[PDB]
């Protein structure tokens, strides 16, 4: 299993940013957190096998339906904290 932390900016916030994100976490059954941060960046926290956290980030790249995405960053981590499910957030 692979941690990730996605840090993402664009029209991403006021869209339900957050609320697709968990489901697109939920339906891959990530663990973590997602938050969408005063300075204007979406901030998202992601535990699970590389495949499906992968792909979330893809999905991340895209995006709420009605998002525009101009610009996303990674880092990874090779262990894990351990979440025990995929949180909306607001600390």
């Amino acid at each position: 299993m692979l941690q990730y932390r996605i840090i993402v900016d664009g029209r991403v916030q006021g869209v339900g940013f957050r609320y697709f994100v968990q489901m697109e976490a939920d339906k891959r059954k990530l663990a973590g957190w997602v938050k969408n941060r005063d300075d204007g960046r979406v901030e998202i926290l992601a535990e699970g096998p590389e495949n499906a956290l992968q792909s979330f980030v893809e999905a991340v790249k895209n995006g709420s339906p009605f998002s525009k995405v101009t610009d996303i960053s990674v880092t990874e981590s090779r262990s894990l904290e351990g979440h025990h499910r995929f949180s909306i957030v607001y600390s």
